């Protein structure tokens, strides 16, 4: 594995806000609504921690965040398996 | 979908890493505190990994046992590279 040249996660990022609510989810996660901004934001150095990644995916059932984490180090998106 | 596992995937995958791997000398490749680095490895500390720190260890190691056990904590199967 290496790290990709075109900013996979940096894009994932902008659209995840993109779709959401930042002020309602960032409310459920129990989060500062400015601090859930920066580590969604490339320009800042705020950055998610891995509960918060599988935190935010769990409440909004979107694969945006996980899925563009994949893709800066090569790895196809989530395929989810259940029983 | 996407659920948390109540499981420690993404734990157990940090100690085994940490054991796989000398300490001391991925922290001189990876530019990082080698406590610090420690701190993010064992899951009895709060200290967690940016994205872009995984994504290095996973790059200087060629192990994907972090990945993985991200991809584990929320039911995803193991990473797949893309190959080109």
């Amino acid at each position: 594995f290496q790290v990709s040249k075109h900013p996979h996660y940096d894009e994932a990022c902008r659209a995840f806000a993109q779709r959401h609510n930042m002020a309602k989810l960032a409310e459920r996660a129990g989060m500062n609504v400015q601090t859930l901004r920066n580590k969604l934001n490339p320009e800042q150095p705020h950055q998610f921690t891995p509960p918060e990644l599988w935190l935010l995916t769990d409440l909004t059932e979107d694969s945006t965040l996980v899925d563009g984490f994949l893709a800066q180090i090569h790895c196809l998106p989530c395929v989810p398996v259940n029983e």
